[PDB]
């Protein structure tokens, strides 16, 4: 990151004005005629003057224009920041989304350096799955997010391997059924099931019935701590070993090996390291969890019963394949 | 301009690795020959596995260097961290400080933007000021780095105006007595008083005392929101003003116009508006403060009963001098 200056290397100004803009959609207010700082203000209920402030700062950073009558504009940056921009970014920022939630959290990294524990209870008294499950509208969030996150990662993952030769495929953790719709929207003669909490589960099931495809996919509301629907070709893991520590994530894993026996393949999809070390602290404030190596998950897997015998990457991602040992 | 991504522009895992960085003293650490994770968490009392995930991502942020052994070593850039280093920045950013911990007040700018009140109070339960009044320790370190700040932008400032001339100058607000003992120092018939409060006064009296200064400098614990010693040639608001709204400001500036009568002079010494942005946000978060322009001075002036008759700009700050109207 160049040499900026240890202090401004440091800053939090910047990105909790961006934070901020984001959650108070100053952008889609410019785009909907609201130009000068009381419009806005008035628009997303914010302080004039305050928000003035905050606006001038953003100006300063490069997301805003503003003209000599007070006049606010996006630039080709501050573009980003519109509900509707392609990219979706504005609500990963947003404060009211799980993780626009979860990421204030780092503001206890300390916490977390010091012990291994993760920061967000420290932050919001709780933990982030037990803050999920008590408010299913920020639950709903954050199954946005993770489905917006497989159209970004994901893209054409039903070729990059053969899944219609599992026969059916259980997506442990598999959230509001993203992936697997997207699987089996590929694989006309394949079926699957979600297992997952509550929450993510009715999502899922929601999807499945809107879209036409209960007739292939079904959910299951369960913890995967608990044993798995047995028998299945493959067991999916999507996301959900890095958000768990070493202990934990092998429990999981050996409840995969369990559902599959001699015949059935897990398969680990995540953002192998090799995917920044920014998600790792993510996952070490969040949950306490890791973002591991091929080498690492190699142990885990060791630990459950089971043995890497494939890792083909897929863009963002790497699809790692394990088989009882 | 500094484009990058909207989510990294809104990234808290790089500032807050370095405030923590700074706060375990990673830096000094490595130059005293702990070079592995193992060595550092263990001087540092940090989670090995922890601090070696985050000296990880600092490395890539580009402060430190790691060899594929585990030892991991400074950069030009990661120097600056080093507690003796000659910027002097690492306390700044240290949690304990008073700075490196209110900060932290900027995950709850929100609150600011929304209402035009101070974040601080929403984090940490009390004002600013209270915090310090009742934490010696913790009021220790913000004198410190005021005095800091004053070699960093006054540098030259005895000079840059005809103090001697002043005969007496009362600091209102003037914290741990760094200033007037400049003044002193380079206009030897030149007498002044720091008017604080307990905290910052006594340890201005300690320096007097111990520089051989309390035969011309003077100290008077007390609120500047009450009457002042009267009758002295100049009163200077050093880093004050940008401290308060409006209405206190105002406030302020009243007691030292009727401190000064008709004889006197006000001296505003602080960053006009035109230091930036970042600060601007500090002080609104920090006390609901603002960073002012020199027109925006002259309005507050107007309903003191003062007006500005000259603005030296040195360095960063600048003297803004006010008299009565
Ligand atoms: C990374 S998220 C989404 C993963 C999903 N496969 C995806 O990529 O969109 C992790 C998932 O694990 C689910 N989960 C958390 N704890 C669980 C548990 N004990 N049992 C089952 N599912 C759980 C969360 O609800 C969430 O849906
Ligand atoms: C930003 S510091 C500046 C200190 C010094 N003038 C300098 O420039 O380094 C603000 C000063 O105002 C002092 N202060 C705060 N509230 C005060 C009050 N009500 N009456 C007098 N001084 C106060 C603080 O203790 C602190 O010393
Ligand atoms: C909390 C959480 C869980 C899983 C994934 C993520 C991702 C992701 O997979 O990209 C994030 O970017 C941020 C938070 C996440
Ligand atoms: C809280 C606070 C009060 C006064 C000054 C500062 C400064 C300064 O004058 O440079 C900072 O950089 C940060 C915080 C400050």
């Amino acid at each position: 990151a160049a040499h900026i200056g240890l202090r401004a290397l440091a800053d939090l100004a910047t990105p909790m004005a961006v934070r901020v803009a984001a959650t108070l959609r100053v952008a889609d207010h410019i785009a909907a005629g609201h130009r000068t700082a009381a419009e806005i203000a008035s628009a997303a209920g914010a302080h004039a003057d305050s928000l003035d402030r905050l606006l001038r700062h953003l100006v300063a950073v490069g997301l805003f224009t503003r003209d000599g009558q007070g006049v606010y504009g996006l630039t080709e940056f501050g573009e980003q920041l519109r509900d509707d921009h392609a990219a979706g970014k504005r609500k990963w920022l947003d404060m009211n989304s799980a993780v626009g939630r979860g990421d204030l959290g780092f503001v206890e990294l300390a916490h977390s350096i010091r012990t291994g524990q993760p920061a967000y209870p420290v932050r919001y008294g709780t933990s982030f799955w037990e803050d999920l499950g008590s408010d299913p509208v920020l639950s709903a969030s954050f199954d946005t997010l993770m489905s917006h996150h497989l159209e970004l990662d994901y893209t054409g993952i039903a070729a990059k391997y053969d899944w219609a030769a599992l026969g059916h495929v259980v997506d442990v953790g598999g959230g509001s059924g993203g992936l697997l719709s997207a699987l089996l929207t590929a694989h006309e003669d394949l079926s699957g099931t979600v297992l997952d909490l509550q929450g993510p589960a009715s999502a899922a099931h929601r999807r499945f019935l809107d879209t036409g495809l209960s007739g292939r996919a079904q959910v299951v509301v369960g913890s995967f701590f608990d044993p798995l629907p047995a028998g299945a070709g493959g067991y999916v893991l999507s996301a959900v070993l890095h958000d768990w520590d070493d202990l934990s994530a092998v429990a999981i894993l050996r409840r995969c090996a369990e559902a599959a026996g001699s015949g059935g393949v897990v398969l680990v999809i995540e953002a192998v390291a090799g995917a920044g070390t920014g998600m790792d602290l993510r996952m070490l404030t969040y949950f306490g969890g890791k973002e591991r190596s091929l080498a690492e998950l190699g142990e885990l897997a060791a630990q459950a019963g089971l043995a890497v015998r494939a890792a083909h990457p897929i863009s963002y991602v790497s699809i790692v394949e394990m088989t009882a040992l």
